[PDB]
């Protein structure tokens, strides 16, 4: 029916628009080991295997960007020591084989129960922090690869990559990206605006991030003298850098033999990875059971056999119908990686770092953190803030702020990562007996009041 | 007094900041007949000269663009046909010392009685639109003179004026323009903004313009390698271009015999300008008499002896001495030069462009006319469109739209320029006998209410 | 001085919308009877709902003094000129409330002559639907103007596309007679319509606004009114002398009869 | 069933700040007199402005059903919690509130031991500057029974450092005898305070709340509240059994004594 026709249009498309900019950062992340085609037949593959056995089979199975922080920082650890990432990754994979069982002789979601709002808003808002000082960062790689000169070289070889500082690229990258950014929060606001009736607004405003995102390519068409960076993509059904890696991967090693001191000292991450997809998935279970649970850890660990990353949960018979056709366009979609060459990778980045603002806007905590500068004499009628002294609050706030700031400290430290699941876990007891022991029951009944 | 010490800086800072754009323009249009310096000298004077005779002390005399675009439509006439444009402009201003006696022995404000909203606002639109369309085609300037390539040449001589195009510059100024109109909404939005306790937001809030306009200044000068295009000062107490042009001026010619058949034929210009000028005038007095206009007048006419532009009034006992001091400091700044002359015309260019949009931001009419595309159900309630059928005032927002679009139009042709005046002038009667025409007393009561 | 009271209702017969009195105040109030004589005349007594709604609908009320108007049609036009004017209302509705205004009136000797009178509310006419009926004064009672005591007529109606109630009051002039069956001119002329909503019943309403009318210094007042001001404060004045009877589990006529001194006391505070 | 309304005052002897009862209902109201002792027994009378704040108070009042509640400290702390619960008041007046809440009470037997009773306003005491102090009661007639009268206390101050004027009732789990003089246990306690507004009489609002707390189907509504609602609906239906009295310029008797069938006809519609 046209319903169904345009409804599998409209989530292919959204779909389809945060899998390029995660492969693009994989890619720019990595070397070339992994890309976008790879997540993408991930996906592809996830998508049928999931709406045919699902509890729901409406809800769509995409990717989130803290897989994406833990995978950097396990990609900075095999750097920081001489390892294999992806036979390092396949044995944490194989560690979540072997502890799925575990929880499927008997349930283990009693945790479920010992979530709350503070811990997970926190998450979000450092998610999104990390985000955009990420994107940040960016430039400063930009500004340092291509420092600012006015004479430069003639004619450098830049198809494989950039052999020197180039003009025209250090800035005009960065005005793409900021038009990209500038472009989405404009469709968004007349998404959210009055204008056209009703319908016709709300129906290309739903689109305006995979619609602001085709006027920089042509823009990049139009101006095809300069070289900007964009996407590697090999020809269809090749792995990226096949010298590297192949779809069959050895356990020992394809270049260089898997230390054994590292075949059974690699629990310690796949736990921390498991406790990372488990709290995600509740988050999109609210929008209304280890079944589907289960079934997505074993899913997420058979992934890394072949060497693509695990996905997470997103948003929303025929149920079964819709994961197919989307499952299948996304497969499909891996054909276009000519045109797609043609995409550069400041596109990327803006619409990352938009899709982290946008995040960020639906966190209340950001809201009250940002009250606490205004004035005690404008804040707008909260049945939270009303009833509660304003100092009160300011405490919960720099409490959370000050376990934020730790957590960032922790990511910035090389030496010391991969931690940060664990110690924001411990928040979580913290919550549940340090606060009650300074905040009333009818206090803290207003501030983490999950919905 | 110290109230007296911040107030008088703050207006020497407002008067100043449009005034070297004001300059910077003049020097664009003109090769260099006419820079900062003379105006800058003719705005000197002014002050001090209206400060000790004046009924309202208190009021400035700065620079107004219709004045500017005045100017460049009469040098591109001189550009049709072999004519001295100095010499012509000091005829234009004998026609307006003769014509002022005429006004001296009868006032001749009774039109002052015959002015309408529905016109001003009209003009300030259009008079905004041209800002726009002349920053926009600047860029066409730009691309043109510096088309994108990746070979270019080597050291090229720039000092004079750029021999060839060169790398570097025709993005990068498109950068500081951009960076200077985005960081000057920014402090608009936030000193109309919560931040801060009032007076500590808005002292820096009208100070926007004067601050945001030095950072660019800075990033020039951490970024000296590459040439920009900047202000050709020459040294203090010389004329722009002294070979063209010298503080005595010969009415007969310097370098060409002015012909004896435009002598007489000057005085078609001189009465534009009058009107153009006196219609301004009212609109600076609204915030509360044939003297002081008479007494502007007669200046504007005297300012063009030793070959200065006119100026125009502006916005806001110690009156007189307030206007001896802003008078005096404008004076002074004539000495700034040689630091002067690292400024950008890009960012001139911005703070233009951010000054027009601003002010098209304060007419109603625009609101209006975008209101006409806003859906008929969500129009906020103003005391004039509740009360009237919405396709009758979306036939005079047509209305005006239509005269609008033939005033640019004859703008756009060359051949036939310097009539927009009268043409938008006939406008008046217009309204006062067409308009009562078509619409009732009652109707038109409420669009073109001026207060 | 004369009042009279109509009602917007449709007659049974020729099921036609008019405008059909329910009551008049000449001395004391007469409410006209179904079919189709007058009741004994009778003091004048309002529930709580009719005047808490008075009150809201004059706090934003539409008045015209000096209105150059001499017939219905004339004085039609500038109350709905002005009712936009204050954003009372939207234009589109002018033309079915123009409609409405121009409608005709009939009048007791027609009651007969009619098939029945029923409440009509405009739409677009229809009947309200919230529980409102049957008219107290009808059930309790119905079982001279050489000069100065000159016309008030009050219209009373229900229109449910209307966004809120509103109230229209013009003071004529000149005293004219239009199309009021006596022979005493019509000077201050009152228009009361709106939505159907709880707690609005437009003849108690009316009822309301005709005993306020009926108050001798609201008459003073009425002639001397000089802006909305101080017609509001005459009601503020007239709502200090007002006294409201809570009910009692136990009525006795002898603690009726203390409340007449305070009656006293009310009415002189509203002499003052 | 018994109710006692009380005042805050302040006494003209020791100066502080006390709550005084103003009036009783024991079958009938006695108004308590100054020097004089309890008024005569009489039926209550009502002006309207107290009834109609009252109305709107209970638009939004505050109602606390099976308190679990016996001494005046427990109960005004839950009270307070609730007024701040409910948006209603901010935290920052609570103690000062809670000061009045907590003054002491004095009685008919220390009148004579008091150097004078004059309403206060609290602030931060004061006095109100309205044009108030119309009680009528007093000029009107001032010049033992627990087996079924559970008790019931209600106090009304003014505060004019408050937003807005607050209703406060609390249905305690049981009734309790706190610190009320007679041997009879409370259930039923109402605080009404705000600040000073025009058509506001403090007093005439106590005696409306007492008087619709006086009615024997009120009483069971009480005794069986569920919810605000419920008691919003006791009073509208309270509110359509009455019947306003106008002033009128030619009182008759006569013309009382026929608004007496009225008057039953409203009662049996309340007892419906």
């Amino acid at each position: 029916s046209p319903q169904v026709l345009s409804a599998i249009i409209f989530i292919y498309f959204a779909a389809l628009t945060p899998a390029i900019t995660f492969g693009g950062l994989l890619g720019d992340k990595t070397e070339n080991m992994i890309g976008v085609s790879e997540l993408l037949l991930s996906t592809a593959l996830q998508g049928i295997i999931f709406s045919l056995l699902g509890a729901q089979p409406l809800l769509v199975l995409g990717f989130s960007g803290p897989l994406l922080v833990f995978e950097e920082a396990f990609y900075s650890f095999c750097q920081t020591n001489n390892l294999e990432y992806i036979v390092g990754r396949v044995w944490i994979g194989f560690w979540l084989i072997l502890l799925v069982v575990l929880v499927v002789a008997f349930e283990g979601s009693f945790l479920v129960r010992f979530i709350s709002r503070y811990t997970q808003e926190i998450f979000s808002f450092l998610i999104s922090l990390i985000f955009i000082y990420e994107t940040f960062y960016k430039l400063v790689t930009i500004f340092q690869d291509h420092p600012l000169q006015k004479n430069y070289d003639h004619d450098v070889l830049t198809t494989p990559k950039p052999q020197a500082a180039l003009p025209n690229t250090a800035l005009l990258s960065l005005v793409l990206m900021a038009g990209t950014f500038f472009l989405a929060m404009m469709l968004r606001k007349f998404k959210n605006s009055s204008y056209f009736p009703g319908k016709l607004r709300r129906i290309i405003g739903d689109f305006g991030v995979p619609i602001s995102i085709l006027i920089m390519v042509m823009v990049d068409a139009l101006i095809q003298d300069t070289y900007t960076q964009k996407l590697s993509v090999p020809e269809g059904l090749s792995v990226s850098n096949p010298t590297e890696r192949d779809w069959l991967i050895h356990p020992l090693g394809i270049r260089v033999e898997f230390p054994i001191w590292m075949m059974f000292a690699s629990a310690l991450p796949a736990l921390l990875v498991f406790i990372l997809i488990f709290l995600e998935s509740q988050i999109t279970t609210l929008i209304i059971f280890h079944l589907d649970l289960l079934l997505i850890i074993g899913m997420g660990g058979v992934g890394a056999i072949f060497g693509m990353p695990w996905l997470s949960a997103t948003t929303v018979k025929e149920q079964r119908i819709s994961g197919l056709l989307v499952a299948v366009l996304v497969g499909v979609s891996i054909l276009m990686g000519p045109v797609l060459r043609h995409i550069p990778l400041a596109v990327l980045f803006g619409i990352f770092l938009y899709m982290g603002v946008t995040s960020l806007s639906g966190i209340q905590l950001f809201d009250r953190v940002l009250l606490l500068l205004k004035p005690r004499k404008y804040y707008p009628e909260v049945p939270y803030a009303r009833r509660v002294k304003t100092w009160r609050m300011h405490l919960f706030t720099i409490t959370q702020i000050v376990c934020l700031v730790v957590l960032w400290v922790v990511r910035s430290i090389k030496q010391i990562s991969l931690a940060l699941p664990f110690i924001l876990i411990l928040t979580v007891p913290l919550r549940r007996f340090l606060l009650p022991f300074i905040f009333r029951d009818m206090e803290l009944k207003l501030l983490d009041a999950d919905d």
